Order: C-alpha cells, then structure tokens, then sequence
C-alpha cells in the first residue's frame, strides 16, 4: 500500500510525516508513506510573498465562487502524477494507492486523482476545495471516475468554508464519481485525530 500525503499551503513534508503515526492498524503498519514538499512560490493571496505553495491561491477564503487558477493547479497535478506514475511502475497495484491532503493539499488531492489514467485506492480530501470549473470535467480519465473520494470538513471551517465542501458533491456527481461527504461538527481548518482515525477506516475498507 502507498500512501501520499499532500501538505497545507506554507507547511511542508517533514512537518506532516508524524501523520503516519496516528494510523496505528496492523491493516495499514506496511504502508509504505510519503510526504513532498511543495516548491517555493509566490502566493496571491498572501501579497506575493514566497512560500512553499502546490499552486496559487488568489484569494481567502476559499468559498462558493471564489477564484482559483487552473494552470497552475495543473502544473501540481503533473508532479503528483510523476510520483504516482513512478510508484506504479515500481510495482504497486494501482487500487493500493491513496491520495490524502489538507486544504490546499486536499484540493491538490481532487485534481490529482480525477485526471489519473487509472482507477486508484482513493482520495482523501481535508478541508479543500475544488480548484477547478466543470471545463475539465471532460477530461476526467475513464477510470479516474472509478475512484473513490473520502471529502472530510469541518462545519466551523472559516478559512475554507464548509460550503466550499459541499459544493464538491454536485461537482462529482456532474463527473460521475462517487463522494461520501464526512462532516465534523464544531471542527475548523485543522485535522482531528478522530477524522484520522475515520480516514483509516475507510482505507481498510477499500483494501477490503
């Protein structure tokens, strides 16, 4: 099983590797984990200072309507593939892969998975958002449809609003992927070691 996991904007890598050890099952103690760091990008919304930034984000906070930057979440979205594309070719069974990621991580996540050639473990979103219009949904490979999406929000989330969540599920229903929608009352823009927990569930749930 491989696991990627897919920092906030700012964060890095080595800073969410402890994640790992919040699953705890023997189902999940061979996975095999990783956490890249994102490069150093200027961001829009933080006046165009420098920090590490899967793609730009024009504005805070994420909402319903709120703009977003499609080449750019593409550019992200060719380097999560690179990895994928690698740890397949190195053996792993495509359904033994899962894509996780909080926020801009989570949003990362979504593009990742929807436009991978292949059906995948699954993605695990956390507070993202959808970082792109129903133009790409087009371009959705056949299989990338097949897989599996775990979208996890807090309902007090004022950093990406929980309606940004939601609007995910009539966004995958039009591009015919299956969503269960995991809402945490009370929670804001952070991980919970509960909604971890839930997130395990569901992996070992799908490996079956």
């Amino acid at each position: 099983t491989f696991i990627l996991w897919l920092h906030g904007l700012g964060d890095s890598g080595p800073a969410n590797e402890p994640i790992q050890t919040q699953f705890k099952s023997s189902e999940l103690s061979n996975a095999s984990w990783l956490f890249p760091s994102a490069p150093f990008n200027p961001v829009t919304c933080n006046n165009g200072a420098v920090m590490r930034s899967w793609f730009d984000v024009p504005e805070l906070p994420l909402k319903v309507g709120s703009p977003i930057d499609e080449s750019s979440v593409l550019e992200a979205v060719k380097n999560v593939h690179a990895i994928i594309d690698q740890e397949i070719a190195e053996g792993t069974n495509p359904e033994n892969v899962f894509i996780c990621g909080l926020s801009q991580g989570g949003a990362l996540t979504l593009a990742s998975v929807l436009l991978y050639p292949k059906t995948l473990g699954g993605g695990a979103v956390l507070s993202g958002w959808v970082p792109f219009t129903s133009s790409i949904i087009s371009q959705f490979p056949e299989e990338a449809k097949k897989t599996p999406i775990l979208w996890s929000h807090g309902t007090d989330d004022r950093m990406v609003l929980f309606e940004a969540g939601q609007a995910a599920l009539p966004f995958l229903k039009e591009a015919g992927v299956t969503c269960e929608f995991k809402a945490y009352p009370g929670l804001g823009h952070s991980i919970s070691n509960k909604e971890l927990k839930y997130i395990e569930s569901w992996i070992k749930r799908r490996l079956k």
